[PDB]
């Protein structure tokens, strides 16, 4: 590897990614945010992983929580620290102030502290530090001059000691200056910011490396969220573009469907519905995860819009039984709200539910609805973000889009994903002698030839009825075509008079 | 109740910031939903006729069916007209029925069937000899079966 | 935050009434409604006929319109 | 026909009945004149009619 810093890693979905690699080994990493933004539980997590996977003890240095918490909390995400700090793997040192101390401490105690964890390091033979809080510290009564010269202290016998360290700071404002003093951030090698952005009530959390000197890293923020797991990170930029494609050809649940895509649709696509609200996206969903269950194999439904219960009741009418498709263990429908959790949050459940169920085909009913409220570029994002896994997974995807203007919308997109797919399917109503008919339509394939036919289509208890096309209309996709006939009585089934039977006999 | 009634969710949207209603919505639809309450809604759509969208906001989607009525300018007069847009789980007219109103409510006759953009608001009356063909003359082709 | 376990992230709007502090979390409902074809008139007949049979009762319809052209009325 | 005439109409009433269709009218020393409606004409509402002149049933 080309850099030249060596690098540790973290272990923690997406920092070595974002990080090039991890914190450089022998420095000190300022990780701060505001309040509730993740930071302890990053250096936890941080010494955690280089114990349970190098084998490297570490000392946990904590300042304003308690030696017991730190080990009380840490089973929220399933880790046994007392069974660590007992194999001695784990040494933590206590530091927090006392319930019935005096008054002034923060400075000799700093030449002791250094001392103090160059103990634990040399007895523990720790390679790696997390100081938690260092703020409070100084939250004794010091300004920028004092804590300059301290921290630094720290940090640089630290160095010297050898150990990869990384230190907590709290500050108030989301945006403004990095650290409380805003000091902190030029004493440290790196420098990593933890936010938790309002915006629309809800909350995302990010991660960004500001600085890693001597190496490069992801700019920017990066979206992470806190599991059952610990921290996970979404580098939806070191997403590259190196996906597998194949010839390879599936069923829509509709045949006639499949001819006007030049054979069915392709395994490793990107399938896009759009449509005025009521034209049948949903269904055309419906039949896909069905035909991918009639085939054997697993494929999940994540519907924002339906209720699960609605989901079947619709999909029976429709013929189809979804109730057995669960028990045969071959359809999954998720089913949850936009407005239930953030982008990021959303974007990893599907994930999640697609690494616990390992899908062939997937379909995300309504991409759209999950645009609302969302400014595009986080949604585009959160497109790109599905999209991709989908991608470089062998894993059909179909999405569903709702156009906010029926008949008469000159794009079916709306929010401009029309190039993050790879076919697109329309449909649209047709006012069509004072009635409302829809039509169907294969606008894009990538690699197919498709048909370029906007045949008209009907629903039934049986499905879509693909018929033929309006060739004696002009204005079609206007939602109010006119007529103009140059034929229409031509052959076809000519022949007056008698030709019909009825129900008694033919 | 069994049944639940909001007139103009279109009159709260009055002010308010557009995720606040969607949610306010979200917030009425899945409480009747659950409740086992069957509920109906009035949206008053800005502009009358032209209108192409059906709402405002785009609450459409959290919606199971719909019923949307639109004024249609007949012979230089402003009469109405309503149509089940769409209906998830059943079948329902496709057809734009128009309708009076008078004294014992509405009676929804038929479509404007010899009508071109019809929902424009602004139709165009397409009789100009109508499926008769221009055989209304039968040509002549039958002169050949009466003799004497 | 609540250090050591998980919550709810957001605002949540709550009004505080005559029985104390109410909130709605408005995100938590799950979308679980349970469904049937059970069908219910709508005081209009012909209307009953153009849906099927009738709104089913376990349902959302939405009747939009101009100004005038009778969602009252409906 | 080139001319700026006028037109009133009862959009709506919630109790009553009202006039449905679209009547011009002029303006004199006298006060308003209400007229007849456009019955032979097209887009009345968008302001720029369009004549149907149908020619009747052709016969
Ligand atoms: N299992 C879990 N699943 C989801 N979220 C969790 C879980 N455990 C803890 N959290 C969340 O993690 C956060 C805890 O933050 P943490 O104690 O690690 O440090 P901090 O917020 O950076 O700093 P401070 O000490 O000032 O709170 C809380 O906001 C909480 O909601
Ligand atoms: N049993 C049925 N028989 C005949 N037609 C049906 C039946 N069920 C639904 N339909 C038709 O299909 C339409 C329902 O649309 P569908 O459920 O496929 O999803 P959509 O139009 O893509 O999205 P959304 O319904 O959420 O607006 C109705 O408007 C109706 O005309
Ligand atoms: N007794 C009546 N006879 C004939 N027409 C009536 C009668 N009452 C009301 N109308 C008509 O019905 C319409 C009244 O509208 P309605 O009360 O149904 O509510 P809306 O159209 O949904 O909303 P809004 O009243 O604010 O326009 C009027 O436009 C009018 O033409
Ligand atoms: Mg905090
Ligand atoms: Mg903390
Ligand atoms: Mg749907
Ligand atoms: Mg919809
Ligand atoms: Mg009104
Ligand atoms: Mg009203």
């Amino acid at each position: 590897e080309h850099q030249a810093i060596a690098k540790m890693r973290t272990m923690i979905e997406g920092f070595d990614d974002i990080s090039h690699g991890g914190l450089p080994i022998g420095r000190s990493t300022l990780v701060s945010g505001t309040s509730g933004t993740g930071k302890t539980l990053f250096s936890i997590q941080f010494l955690y992983n280089g114990i349970i996977e190098f084998d490297e003890p570490g000392v946990f240095v904590t300042f304003e929580e308690t030696p017991q918490d730190i080990i009380k909390n840490a089973r929220s995400f399933g880790w046994d620290l007392a069974k660590l700090v007992d194999e001695g793997k784990l040494f933590i040192l206590d530091a927090s102030p006392d319930p019935e101390g005096q008054e002034v401490v923060g400075g000799f105690d700093l030449s002791a502290l250094i001392e103090r964890i160059n103990y634990a390091i040399q007895k523990y033979r720790a390679r790696r530090v997390s100081i938690d809080s260092v703020t409070s510290v100084f939250q004794q009564y010091d300004a920028s001059s004092v804590v300059r010269r301290e921290l630094f202290r720290l940090v640089a016998r630290l160095k010297q000691i050898g150990a990869t360290t990384v230190m907590t700071t709290e500050r108030i404002e989301e945006y403004g200056p990095i650290a409380r003093y805003g000091v902190e951030e030029f004493v440290s090698d790196n420098v990593v910011i933890l936010r938790n952005v309002l915006e629309g009530e809800r909350r995302r959390r990010t991660l960004e490396i500001l600085k890693l000197r001597g190496t490069s890293h992801m700019k920017g923020e990066y979206p992470f969220t806190i599991t059952d797991h610990g921290i996970n990170i979404f580098p939806l930029g070191a997403m590259r573009l190196t996906q597998r494609s194949s010839n390879v050809r599936v069923s829509s649940g509709v045949v006639r469907l499949d001819e006007m895509c030049g054979g069915g649709f392709f395994k490793d696509s990107i399938i896009l519905a759009t449509g005025a609200t009521g034209t049948g996206k949903t269904l055309l969903v419906s039949r896909f995860v069905e035909n991918a269950c009639a085939n054997k194999e697993r494929a999940i439904l994540f519907a924002y819009e339906e209720s699960r219960a609605q989901l079947l009741r619709n999909a029976y009418s429709w013929g189809m039984d979804f109730e057995e498709m669960e028990r045969q263990n071959l359809l999954k429908i998720v089913c949850a709200y936009p407005e239930s959790a953030g982008l990021e949050d959303h974007l990893q459940i599907i994930k999640s539910e697609i690494n616990d169920f390992k899908p062939a085909r997937i379909a995300i009913d309504s991409l759209s609805a999950l645009a609302r409220g969302v400014s595009n570029n986080a949604f585009r994002q959160f497109v790109i973000g599905v999209t991709g896994y989908a991608k470089q997974e062998e894993i059909t995807g179909l999405f569903t889009n709702t156009s906010d203007q029926f008949m008469g919308a000159h794009s079916i997109t709306d929010s401009h994903i029309a190039e993050i797919t790879d076919t697109i399917i329309l449909l649209q109503y047709v006012e069509i002698r004072g009635e409302m008919s829809r039509a169907i339509n294969v606008f894009k394939m990538r690699g197919s030839w498709h048909d370029k036919a906007i045949r008209e289509f009907m629903i039934s208890d049986k499905g879509p009825d693909i018929k033929d096309s309006f060739r004696n209309f002009e204005r079609i996709i206007s939602g109010s075509p006119t007529r103009i006939t140059v034929d229409e009585k031509s052959e076809l089934s000519r022949i007056v008079r008698g030709v019909q039977e009825k129900g008694p006999e033919s």
